[PDB]
């Protein structure tokens, strides 16, 4: 499997993102009121729920969204989506937000507070990376909007799905708000810009034919 | 110009979206803290520039973007172009966001607060109607995306430019942060659904050629 495209070809997210919010700010003060609010629920289900949301492993991801897109995905079955799901990663996650998230290098709210997140596995890696913006969102957000392209039948299924993952990502503690709203504007430009590449019209072409294959339809 | 598609091929909105913060929520308390941030700058530059943008004809709409998109926008030269123009505002200012806005109807800012918005001319239409969540940001975020696929080296400037649009219209106080931020989304969600549209995609060629033509280029 190779990327669909370089760094570099990433629409330059320094450029067009506003700076994120100063301790001054109405919208941080919106940031940390979200924080406090979701961590007052540690322990309870919607906090597990948060847990198992933030996983970003081609896996998990596969059983997150494979109810929602009613179809099965996994590598024997939907090889190519199986690529495309990692593809997505590597664009989305890493390359779509890379320049911001150096540029700003924003410090994440479990660090600020001390505090631990929902996932404590995943939280050394975190702490390197700039929180802003979020590329767990930008991520979700473009599988969303990609497999609302290969499966329109669940579309609404699949938009309701996106956006229940910002909710997680802000219970979870590694990410502030205003980084998963930045992040869900980050994977519509880029699934704007993967649009123009050919290689990524070719493999969406295999995945609608996967997708929408009975045999790979559930239930 | 006919429509891309019938008001039943947009993605239902009221599925997909949280309803809006309500009176006690924090995203609520931000929604305010926003508004008042923007009213108290009434009469300077910003608030100028957010009258200009406030106004969603198609002639001030190919106004801003043609600048930003490097081509000239007028019926005569890029006459595709000004249809799709047209037909984006009924796709993503109407259609994919009217059975959330008539679940919700929500109050607008300045009605709120007894205060007049940016844009008084307009103040009595917008009045009948629910701000959630923004037709006007959808709209504008469609556009920028679309743009985005027709000319993919102005996408930053594009971007950018989607973005600014969403703080004019919250300094504008027609609509609250909250509007805005799902307007942004709902535009996105629109945009994959035209993906699907044949007739999206013969019309976004013809755009293509009008806005790489060398007789339309522009700086």
């Amino acid at each position: 499997m190779q990327p669909f495209h370089s760094p570099e070809e990433s629409v330059n997210s320094q450029f067009y993102l506003p700076p994120p919010p100063g301790n001054d700010d109405p919208a941080f003060r919106y940031d940390k009121e979200a924080y406090f609010k979701g961590y007052a629920i540690k322990g309870s289900p919607r906090w597990k729920q948060a847990a198992e949301d933030a996983d970003i492993s081609v896996e998990n991801i596969a059983r997150i969204f494979s109810p929602v897109v009613g179809a099965k995905i996994n590598p024997k079955d939907t090889p190519e989506t199986w690529n495309m799901l990692q593809n997505l990663l590597k664009m989305g996650g890493y390359y779509a937000t890379a320049s911001a998230k150096k540029y700003y290098m924003r410090t994440r709210p479990f660090v600020l507070f001390n505090h631990s997140t929902c996932r404590p596995e995943d939280e050394n890696t975190l702490r390197k990376d700039g929180s802003y913006p979020s590329g767990h969102d930008a991520y979700s957000t473009l599988l969303a909007l990609v497999l609302s392209q290969a499966r329109p039948e669940r579309a609404q299924e699949l938009a309701r799905r996106g956006w229940e993952f910002g909710q997680s990502r802000v219970i979870c503690g590694a990410h502030w708000q205003s980084d998963v709203d930045a992040g869900r504007y980050v994977g519509a430009v880029e699934f704007a810009r993967l649009q123009t590449i050919p290689a990524f019209q070719k493999s969406l072409a295999k995945v609608r034919e996967e997708l929408n294959d009975k045999n790979n339809l559930l239930s």
